[PDB]
């Protein structure tokens, strides 16, 4: 079907209907930037910015050089089309923010501005954004980066991030990545289809979840389809959960929540596996754990 | 048994193990004080202070005139004794604050003082205090109130209080009580033992949780046993629950955790029943949730 497994096993589309499938939500991604005409993404897109200095820091075009940020981006927002794939938000807006390279390498001050960017951004109506995404990483700590993200966070702005893919298969191994390494971050690990932990995902201390991150198929540039693998292709899939989270959980508590209370929304929908907590974080993300839970017999017409 | 059913169905006894029983943790109790030689808490009493102008000004009497805040203090961590009752945390210490009166009233400052009494504590070791706990409430937003509560949440503090006794059985009639009110406080409603919404439990947009509030045996006063009913019986289910949250899980983090962190511990030991958020919260707390949706099998010897 349009629907990719990884939209299927995070158990999307048992919530779509009650979370109006992400609708009225903007999620910025950032990463190289995106294919704008896939006939996938158009109605999605509704805007952007680069931030580097591909294309000569040309700041309006913000197409992509790589194929990775058309890929993530399908896997937040892919929408139903009868064609191809369909994403975990396909009623949520995609803001593209290019900080990364036709070279997938960006300097941690593309980062921190994107970050910034998105935060203090408007848009016509004063629609602004409450999820960013990055399926990127950085050996490095560098301050302000850290500031950035706490600037997003307390904001009431989720930020979500690839664990980083520099590990072995050890659960005790620790290796970390930034901005992922970060607290207040949702930093996002990766399994395949049979829940097994990926060799590459990063453990450490700092793991909040993990999600579907091997042979991910989504979205590929010159209109195309493509399977990666990665931390990255985790992420996004967490990304669009929090879009559905935040619409499904505002109806239900008749109000706005704070950035702790859509993380704690989140986690209530994930799923220890089996691993320990430096790898898994608070588990798998299962999107329909509490509806399981509760349980309540309705009728049906 | 020893043990009272509102301590059984939360599922305490279920995780008391991996919780080290609460041990290592300082529960502040702001109610009328405490019988501090009840033979089921006495040794749990590592302290108190009394902030009320009964026993005149009478700083460091902080005994009982009332049998509130002794009920109170059993359902935190009552210990395990073969005799009477045992707390959700029967090896978490108490400090108790005496902030109500005899005749179980208090004035807005007496409250607000109290928690930042708390807050700012330290006893010998620089052993502080992680969870606080209020059953009590008035109907006023007295701005500093709010503040100390602020002061206490980003300070690591947890503030647990009851509902508020003033409500139908409506869920959809809303009637507020503060702190409770507020929403970085966590506001615990009241069920009885078939998990029927108690008549008296107020309901509102700002609910985290509910727990046992119906005829509930504890510690009373003259050494003592006593079934008292209200979401302030609620409150200290949840109170305990927290000192075995933050052993357990930073046991499998292996790390500090932040307030944020600990009230999604808490919120996914939480169960929806079939009632609205603005009733339940998040739903009623079951302290073993975690394990039962894990369902690892291990060996036995
Ligand atoms: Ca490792
Ligand atoms: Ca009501
Ligand atoms: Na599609
Ligand atoms: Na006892
Ligand atoms: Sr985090
Ligand atoms: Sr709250």
């Amino acid at each position: 079907s349009e629907v990719p497994m990884g939209v299927e096993i995070v158990e999307a589309p048992a919530v779509w209907r009650a979370s109006a499938k992400g609708a009225g939500q903007i999620i910025g991604v950032i990463d190289t930037g995106c294919q704008v005409d896939h006939p996938d993404l158009a109605e999605r897109i509704i805007g952007g910015v680069n931030l580097t200095t591909d294309y000569g820091g040309d700041e309006t075009n913000f197409s992509d050089n790589n194929g990775h940020g058309t890929h993530v981006a399908g896997t937040v927002a892919a929408a139903e089309t009868g064609s191809g794939v369909v994403g975990v938000a396909p009623k949520a807006d995609l803001f593209i923010i290019k900080a990364l390279s036709g070279d997938g390498s960006g300097e941690m001050g593309w980062i921190a501005k994107a970050i910034r960017y998105a935060v203090d951004w408007r848009g016509p109506k004063g629609e602004q954004m409450r999820i960013i995404t990055m399926s990127l990483g950085g050996p490095t700590d560098s301050e302000e980066l850290h500031d950035a993200v706490k600037y997003a966070v307390s904001n009431n702005v989720s930020v979500v991030c690839a664990a980083g893919n520099e590990g072995d298969g050890r659960e005790d191994t620790n290796e970390f990545a930034y901005p992922a390494a970060y607290n207040e971050v949702i930093a996002v690990g990766a399994v395949d289809f049979d829940l097994r932990l990926s060799d590459f995902t990063n453990t450490n201390e700092e793991i909040d979840i993990v999600a579907p991150g091997v042979g991910i198929k989504s979205t590929y540039l010159d209109s195309g389809y493509a399977e990666l693998s990665g931390t990255a292709m985790a992420a996004p899939h967490v990304a669009g959960a929090l879009a559905l989270i935040i619409n499904l959980a505002e109806d239900a508590f008749k109000r706005s929540l704070s950035e702790t209370e859509i993380y704690a929304q989140l986690v209530r929908r994930a799923t220890p596996i089996g691993f320990t907590a430096q790898a898994e974080g608070n588990g798998f993300l299962t999107l329909d754990l509490v509806e399981r839970i509760t349980g309540q017999f309705t009728e049906k017409g």
